[PDB]
């Protein structure tokens, strides 16, 4: 299990659908329609998976996304 930021693992959350492969293939399809700041990002975060399977992805399931809920709190 690797060591993901907040940042990166809470773009994965925006994403995150089939596993690491269709996390990687939502995210590459929607890089016109996303932030410049979140492109940038996601190039990173996809290159830390890229060594890993859809089982090594599934260990982390998004982790680092829970920290940011106190800063707004969308409503769920």
């Amino acid at each position: 299990m690797i060591r993901l930021t907040i940042e990166e693992t809470n773009l994965l959350s925006i994403y995150n659908e089939g596993g690491k492969r269709g996390l990687m293939e939502n995210i590459n399809a929607a890089l016109p329609f996303m932030d410049e700041d979140m492109r940038e990002l996601a190039k990173r975060t996809l290159a830390k998976i890229a060594p890993l399977t859809e089982n090594e992805y599934a260990e982390l399931a998004i982790f680092a996304a829970d920290e940011v809920l106190e800063h707004h709190h969308h409503h769920h």
